[PDB]
């Protein structure tokens, strides 16, 4: 089992960490959502699917910088929502298939009443999501931990 971006940064067996660098709507309504999909830009496949089965949940999810601030968010992962900042791992998905399958994290990100002018920063991180992945063959229990960031300014009008 491993996984991938869009622009071809691995993590390979066992774990491990990337970057993700997001492009992010320019500008966002208070009572509109900034979505952040991720099923677009990280990719895993199971190594040995003839023998294993592979497990992976969104362990945890973490909202840094602008995102914390300025945002109230929810994360879907495989079809259910959930707090974002996230409060308990989610379910498992099965990956059974050693062609690349999306990691199907999203990020709803809507704007609090307060927020205004420039929500999140260019360069700045605004999350991090853990990636646990397990199997029905062995003990292994490992890491793929995403960090997030914005390639652009998001502005919320006043
Ligand atoms: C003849 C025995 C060959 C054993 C190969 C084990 C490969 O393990 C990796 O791939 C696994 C499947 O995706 C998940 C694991 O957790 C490892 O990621």
């Amino acid at each position: 089992f491993a996984c991938k971006t869009a622009n071809g940064t691995a993590i390979p067996i066992g774990g491990g960490s990337a970057n993700v660098y997001v492009n992010l709507a320019p500008v966002v309504n208070v009572g509109q959502n900034l979505v952040v999909d991720l099923s677009t830009q990280i990719f895993c496949h199971n190594d040995y699917p003839e023998t294993i089965t592979d497990y992976v949940t969104l362990q945890r999810g973490s909202a840094y910088g602008g995102v914390l601030s300025n945002f109230s968010g929810t994360v879907k992962y495989s079809g259910s929502s959930y707090p974002f900042p996230t409060t308990s791992e989610t379910p498992r998905v099965v990956y059974n298939s050693r062609t690349d399958k999306p990691w199907p994290v999203a990020l709803y990100l809507t704007p609090v009443s307060s927020a205004g002018g420039v929500a999140i920063k260019a360069g700045s991180l605004i999350a991090v999501l853990i990636l646990r992945q397990t199997n029905n063959y062995n003990s292994d229990d490992f890491q793929f931990v995403w960090n997030i960031y914005a390639n652009n300014d998001v502005v919320v009008p006043t």
